């Protein structure tokens, strides 16, 4: 005659290892990284021996032992998230009794409590299989969920191996992150998020988009993690082998890096990064987009020859930080970086020395030519130099060789692909029907900001005959031209992306990567894995 069947009393059945204040605007008030979740039960058997023994069972393995007996309560620690079956067991001299199981959710940024992401392969995306063994990466921007309507559930995930999340900002006010003042509302936004937080620690530029904004699958009022991070958690559960990296910096956010000559700040940075990774477990390492060591970035008042040395010390300590994290986590972390393809910026850093600590070098072989000049027109992301300009040194090919010349091993170089277009308007005074010899009166009409056009748009407008398509066979780069208004646009397409693929394969490079994922209709990513020799 075992004791009576226990009846649990209702308490909340959702707990969080990492807690998120779904109503905060600062980062310190937003997230609490805890080491374990506190789970509490309350049960009751009417008229029972209170000296009976009692156990709480999560998925039929024991988590708590006591007496309880009749009308009892138990609290305990759980260190790994998931969806559990909770049972309270009573025990006397004859046998045991169990209660009807109830499901609880221990949430963790692991994604353990979540189902796999439900993704979309819309548009011209065809499913591939990562048989190449080569890197196929793409950038996902944080702000892409507002007027772009590109949530994480729209990423064609079977066609990537790595995924870069842009961007992770670094705390700091006046002087430290002045580059954000160029973009409306951004500086004020970071300052809100970094309020009460020491400068030179990592944070989140937009807490709403990252963790609070309701997207597909995460609409509930009681979802601990939502937004982009929420869906990124659902992604590691769809494709566990898909590397998801956080990108720190970028063009308008790289300003604080120039202060890392200071031992004190660089150690505080690396520290906050370590916690950042423990706080957000779906990440698989660190990506550093310092633009650029030495200068020539957004801020004209920042830069130093000594920057090249601090770049090599930052990666040495970041690697060590990840090493002693692998120790504790038992996991592997990738350390990567997006560097310039300009030889004048490559010079500053000894990448042959930095490569010891790194895995992947995202060679930004794009943005060579743009609307920031009226009379220097050219190819933005061409492979080689054009016929009319043989001594062009800002090409994909030249930069790679220049980087290889340092002593960098080719397996670590990941060539960049442009999923967008840089353009001009009012091109005039050109010769031989070659618009690049002409000059422009301004930037072309842009998709979001003028001077930049999404490939999605370009491809559509070509099929409507609103453009003239030309392909430079020598430089391996397409462009479109409208003789009337004098509009000229540089970009990458299917053809040139394949040739970047052949180049990587022939020269035994690392693979390809694209900026940005939402500017594609599926044609360039397809060219990316056909060119790298993937399977369909
Ligand atoms: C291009 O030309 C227009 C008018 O000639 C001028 O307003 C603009 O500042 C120029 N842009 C650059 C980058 O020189
Ligand atoms: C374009 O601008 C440059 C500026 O130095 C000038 O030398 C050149 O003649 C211009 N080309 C035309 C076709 O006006």
């Amino acid at each position: 005659a075992p004791p009576g069947k226990p009846s649990l009393g209702w308490g909340e059945r959702t707990f969080a290892i990492v807690e998120v204040n779904q109503a905060a605007t600062a980062y310190n008030q937003l997230v609490t990284k805890r080491d374990s979740a506190d789970v509490s039960v309350t049960w009751n058997v009417w008229s029972g021996d209170p000296a009976d023994k009692a156990r709480v069972l999560l998925n039929d393995k024991e988590f708590w032992s006591g007496t309880g007996g009749a009308a009892g309560s138990a609290s305990f620690k759980v260190k790994k998230g998931g969806r559990y079956q909770m049972v309270v067991e009573l025990c006397n001299a004859d046998g045991c009794s169990q209660s009807d199981a109830t499901e609880i959710i221990v949430a963790d940024t692991d994604g353990s409590h979540l189902p796999p992401l439900d993704y979309n392969m819309g548009e011209k995306n065809k499913p591939f299989k990562q048989t190449s063994g080569k890197v196929v990466g793409a950038y996902f921007v944080e702000w892409g969920v507002y007027p772009r309507k590109f949530p994480v559930d729209r990423v064609p995930i079977p066609n990537l191996t790595h995924l870069l999340y842009g961007f992770i900002p670094i705390c700091g006010g006046d002087g430290i992150n002045d580059s954000l003042k160029e973009i409306e509302g951004s500086f004020q936004a970071l300052q809100r998020s970094c309020s009460g937080r020491e400068d030179f620690k990592v944070s989140i530029h937009d807490p709403w988009a990252a963790l609070q904004k309701p997207q597909k699958g995460l609409s509930s009022w009681n979802e601990p993690y939502k937004g982009n991070f929420g869906q990124l958690m659902m992604l590691k559960q769809a494709k566990p082998d898909l590397k998801i990296l956080p990108s720190i910096g970028g063009w308008t956010l790289a300003d604080p890096f120039f202060f890392f000559t200071d031992e004190t700040k660089r150690r505080r940075f690396v520290a906050s990064v370590k916690d950042f990774l423990q706080t957000w477990k779906f990440f698989d390492g660190v990506d550093i987009d310092w633009e650029f060591p030495g200068g020539k970035g957004a801020n004209p008042n920042l830069g130093s020859p000594k920057d090249g040395e601090i770049y090599v010390l930052l990666m040495k300590e970041l690697r060590e930080m990840l090493n002693e994290l692998s120790a504790e986590t038992g996991r592997k972390y990738e350390l990567t970086s997006a560097i310039s393809a300009g030889w004048d910026k490559i010079q500053v850093v000894d990448y042959s020395a930095a490569q010891k600590y790194m895995d992947h070098i995202f060679f930004m072989s794009y943005d060579f030519k743009g609307a920031w000049s009226n009379d220097t027109l050219g190819h933005q992301a061409s492979l080689y130099a054009p016929d009319w300009n043989e001594k062009e040194t800002y090409t994909t090919d030249f930069g790679v060789q220049f980087l290889l010349a340092q002593g960098v091993s080719p397996k670590k170089i990941v060539v960049g692909v442009a999923m967008y277009g840089r353009g001009w308007t009012g091109v005039h005074g050109y010769k031989d029907n070659n618009p690049f010899t002409g000059n422009a009166t301004g930037p072309v009409k842009g998709t979001w900001q003028d001077g930049v056009v999404d490939y999605r748009e370009i491809a559509t407008e070509i099929a409507q005959g609103k453009w003239e398509y030309h392909y430079d066979k020598v430089a391996q780069a397409p462009y479109v031209f409208r003789p009337a208004t004098g509009d000229l646009i540089t970009y990458d397409d299917a053809r040139s992306t394949i040739e970047k693929g052949k180049y990587v394969r022939a020269n035994k490079l690392g693979g390809l990567f694209a900026w940005e994922i939402d500017a594609d209709n599926g044609d360039i990513l397809n060219a990316m894995n056909m060119g790298l020799g993937n399977s369909a």
